Order: C-alpha cells, then sequence, then structure tokens
C-alpha cells in the first residue's frame, strides 16, 4: 500500500508516534518519505547482505527475521514480511524500540541526512489529525 502524506501522518499519530521520545510527527513522516516513499511494500538490500523492509525501511541485521541474514538479530521478534503489511502496526512498534535504543532517529540514515534540522513540520502541513 502507498499512503498519502496526511494519511500516513494520521496512522502514525493514531499509533502513538507523534512526539515519541520527543520526535514530532513530521520527523516520522519525513523519514517514511525518504525511506520508502510512503510504500509499505518497499524492500532494499544493504551492502552488508541485510535487507530493509517497509514504510520505515527496518533492517534485518538487527530488527526482524527474513531467514537470509547471517549473524543477525531479531530484536523486534517479527518476520521482516510483517513489515510490508498495509497495516503499519508492526513497523510502528518496531520503530519505537529502534528509536529507544540510544541513537534515536539517527538509526535512520535518511532521517539524519534529509530530515534532521529541517522544517519537518511541513510534512504534516494541512493534515486533519
Ligand atoms: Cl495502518
Ligand atoms: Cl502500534
Ligand atoms: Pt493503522
Ligand atoms: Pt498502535
Amino acid at each position: 500500500k502507498v499512503f498519502g502524506r496526511c494519511e500516513l501522518a494520521a496512522a502514525m499519530k493514531r499509533h502513538g508516534l507523534d512526539n515519541y521520545r520527543g520526535y514530532s510527527l513530521g520527523n516520522w513522516v519525513c523519514a517514511a518519505k525518504f525511506e520508502s516513499n510512503f510504500n509499505t511494500q518497499a524492500t532494499n538490500r544493504n551492502t552488508d547482505g541485510s535487507t530493509d523492509y517497509g514504510i520505515l525501511q527496518i533492517n534485518s541485521r538487527w530488527w526482524c527475521n527474513d531467514g537470509r541474514t547471517p549473524g543477525s538479530r531479531n530484536l523486534c521478534n517479527i518476520p521482516c514480511s510483517a513489515l510490508l503489511s498495509s497495516d503499519i502496526t508492526a513497523s510502528v512498534n518496531c520503530a519505537k524500540k529502534i528509536v529507544s535504543d540510544g541513537n534515536g532517529m539517527n538509526a535512520w540514515v535518511a532521517w539524519r541526512n534529509r530530515c534532521k534540522g529541517t522544517d519537518v513540520q511541513a510534512w504534516i502541513r494541512g493534515c486533519r489529525l
């Protein structure tokens, strides 16, 4: 599923991401934009052999089990395919653990390179929430 901007923002807010650990909602939406372009089915391969999955491109080295990532964890205790559902619950829950791990949203390199220090409020501009 490909979300709209405000559709995503609303789903994320409903799931408790708005100001989770101080990261306002626009941070999460901006991160989704530049990770998956709002597409729950996005997958990308990492140079280390791991794969990123879903709306927030959550990675198999640490976070989910895809069955094919040697010497890797499954810290969110989920199959990586659960991260491609049109329902974002598992991506959201897993991101809360990721962003609580010590590095915050810097764990998402696109957030750090493209959202951090920008006018992220623009990503929620005009949305009914
Ligand atoms: Cl959803
Ligand atoms: Cl949730
Ligand atoms: Pt939802
Ligand atoms: Pt939820």
